């Protein structure tokens, strides 16, 4: 008889589930893709009721072959965490989406948010949010569905649609009609007051949210979300929801980055690094974006953070599976050992623009250097390399507003940080020791975290904290000052190339 | 069967085509060469490889045509080819001292910026009818000779041969002559464009300092001498009549013979000629001054006007290698499926830019992808690339000939059959485009070249219809407001691609 947790990360380009025994050993885990829906240039869409289909199989399937392992089986509660920012409004009486999820990626707000940033204060924004005006956060997005729909208009008017980011969608779906959301996802929105932790009704005016009774209730990471009443997940019925956290800020879980100035980077669909600021909410002038990292509990301070996002990662890998320049990601690194350099060429990986720190939604991906010597081969390593070149930009950034001089260790964790070429290449180029986590899925291992805690599985963080902080790999830099310069330079010249004005 | 022989010893390919009296294709065949890129920049032909699939193909040719035929005579032999490309090697064995260095190639880059700082390029323009550049043959000759020092000692000592690749296949078809033509002569850098001979000048800037390594130059109509190479024994004495290097080939095939007229080939390059008569006319808008033709010694040659393009065929085939395209069959289909390109900008530079702007420092660069661009568009935009350059192109011609427009450009080669590429083509550069109806206008050339030297026709005036045969015409469908901002579009990509930081 086998007690677990279930953990459900809704990632950009799939949907995975995590059942954790008490130890946190992965005892089961699947997942399923759902379309990445690229229509226009700029434009990226999920399906809500595709991704929710694929959560009540992948949960349904999971059962069936723990019932299979063991003698009986106990859910004891669910955490849920997921690809931030992308945004779905829907009828809150029926469910229905009134249209796809916009995705994190999606770039349609660009004219938008050109328009609207030359009538308004960016440091007031930033102060009250957390960020600029961008095409990244969900506010632009809901924007435009506003103002390309009139239903939408009509039913946020009228305070007969639901605004929500996927945890808001999973845990409204699986409940039958809970609507909350938690304190990090709704820092992703740029509707929140990063300081006071509620739905700024300035900021709602400005996205034209006139019925501010759309949005979702506010909650802690670790909460009563609601009993599964699905009658989609039968086996779960009355099993609670008890852990909600941004997938980004859940790996900051995992990693058992709780202290001030401790930092990781997770390398996925994208790349996103943090930091915590500890109870100090620190603004950047060096374009990072002041988050949430969590706050477990109602009566808790929060955590702060800063940090640095990167939109082409695992989601340039796709494109180039897609487009038949790899033939499968699992190459990158046999691609990385037998091609030892990119013959010069760069890649910008620009498809959504530019994220932190340059912040140009103008940008688009751009291949130079190329002679007829250049192989495929080159041109995934010059991507890759791409990851790390902009890595180093937000790692030059965090030290900046930190007012130190370097990182003692980054701690990273991905499918990506496998590869041994490629993080000694990050190393290389950032100039910082990395140690890599011994679980990949730290995202997933936070959303257990919370949940756990939240019906005391164990007693406090600090009974599972040793647990966290295991590491398998060391990455320290092998290159000379010089030749990284010369690197560095190289890549600067291509953004130059890629951004000027003419 | 009465036959004429011609052979298109091609970049990527050779091809042999034996043609009746009436200039009608009876049989013809072909076979590919490996393109060696080593080294960013690099690109060799094995020399070997080339004769030996040569050998094979006239081998089989024959058998063919005797398998179909009650007899068969070879009248006469055409030879066109690649230019540029040049072997070094020893006359008496006849071996390689290295592989074919590409007309491709430009690993030549930093010896021309050298020699362009070095030299007045006026007067290299003046005696040439070119600038230096990473394409001729006379910086790959210079590359040889001071990075190995066998070559260097045997041009010294006169035991090495220095040829393009007509000399090269005449050499070994005939046991030994030493030839190449007019037009061959003059993609080298080393020929005087006004005297039609070996300058010593230039051959002292490219440290040849034995001249005797120079095959002779003759008329495009000649005796190249007889077959004797024991590897294609059926043509044992058959006469080699005709030699021109392939894109001027292309000019006899459309009969491109009147002062002004001009015709662009689409192939591994895309290369526009214009005819300027007897008058030697030399370019302020980097278009190369070359021989268009010299039928025979007593000729006063007709001279040319050209705009080369490097990538096009070239860059087909790497989105091939690549995986970017699973056929080249599939660019029309792309192109139909695909009206426009995502907004994606392919400067296809992968050996620099050529005419007219001739950077050797420019590199294959894509600009503006997003996620919803994909292999197809990235197709599109590497082709609708050779068509903004054909304007640049154009643009300069106009310029150097004093007219508004051209009347027509005749356009030949496999892209030609593609229509929507034809029509980009005549709206980029706004100009009335007339297709062949001959599809290997190359060897149409060297076959009438060869049978003029042996006298199968009464006159070149006989032939002239048959050549001048079209079979599609195409004018422009776009507004200029359109065309400007395309080009404009182009150009500021170009920019990207060039701006020195």
């Amino acid at each position: 008889s086998m007690n677990v947790i279930l953990s459900i990360d809704q990632s950009t380009q799939s949907t995975k589930v995590f059942f954790y025994d008490e130890e946190l050993n992965i005892v089961h885990s699947n997942n399923l893709n759902h379309e990445q829906k690229c229509l226009k240039p700029g434009w990226y869409e999920h399906d809500p009721i595709e991704i929710m289909t694929n959560l009540y199989n992948l949960m349904n399937e999971g059962i069936k072959v723990l019932k299979d392992k063991y003698t009986s089986v106990i859910i004891k509660c669910i955490g849920i965490t997921n690809q931030r920012e992308t945004v779905i409004i829907w009828d809150r009486i029926t469910g229905k989406p009134l249209y796809n999820a916009i995705v994190w990626l999606d770039t349609r707000v660009e004219e938008l948010v050109t328009e609207f940033s030359a009538k308004y204060n960016n440091n007031d924004i930033q102060k009250k949010t957390g960020t600029y005006f961008n095409t990244y956060f969900s506010a632009f997005k809901i924007l435009w569905l506003i103002q390309n729909n009139p239903e939408i208009k009509q039913k946020i008017d009228d305070g007969t649609a639901v605004i929500g980011n996927i945890n808001t969608w999973l845990i409204f779906n699986l409940t039958k009609g809970n609507c909350y959301t938690d304190v990090t996802n709704a820092s992703r929105t740029l509707l929140m007051d990063i300081n006071t932790l509620q739905w700024d009704e300035k900021m709602c005016k400005i996205f034209n949210i006139t019925n501010m009774s759309v949005l979702p209730e506010i909650k802690s990471n670790c909460s009563n979300f609601g009993l599964v009443k699905s009658e989609h997940v039968p086996d779960y019925l009355n099993i609670p929801i008890t852990g909600c956290i941004g997938d980004q800020q859940s790996a900051c879980i995992g990693q058992a980055i709780f202290d001030e100035g401790e930092a990781k980077c997770t390398y996925g669909t994208g790349v996103f690094l943090l930091i915590n600021t500890g109870e100090k909410v620190v603004y950047s002038t060096c374009g990072l974006i002041t988050t949430i990292c969590y706050k477990f509990n109602d009566n808790d301070k929060p955590k702060y953070a800063l940090e640095g996002s990167i939109g082409t990662a695992g989601s340039g890998v796709s494109w180039l599976l897609k487009n038949k320049l790899i033939d499968d990601p699992s190459e990158a690194s046999d691609i990385m050992e037998k091609c030892e350099n990119t013959t010069g060429v760069i890649f910008v990986p620009a498809f959504s623009g530019l994220y932190a720190p340059r912040w140009r939604s103008d940008a688009r991906a751009s291949i130079y250097g190329m002679t007829f010597n250049t192989e495929r081969s080159h041109i995934v390593r010059a991507l890759l390399e791409g990851i790390a070149f902009q890595l180093n930009e937000i790692v030059d950034s965090l030290t900046s507003d930190m007012g130190i001089e370097m990182l003692h260790v980054l701690r990273c964790d991905g499918g990506m940080t496998k590869n041994k070429p490629f993080m000694q290449f990050n190393s290389d180029i950032i100039n910082t020791k990395i140690e890599v986590s011994k679980y990949k899925e730290v995202t997933s291992l936070g959303a257990a975290v919370l949940a756990g805690l939240e019906v005391k599985i164990w007693d406090s963080l600090d009974s599972v904290k040793s647990l966290l902080r295991r590491s398998d790999a060391v990455f320290h830099s092998k290159m000379d000052d010089k030749k990284r310069k010369k690197k560095t330079s190289e890549w600067n010249k291509a953004v130059e190339r890629t951004l000027i004005q003419l």
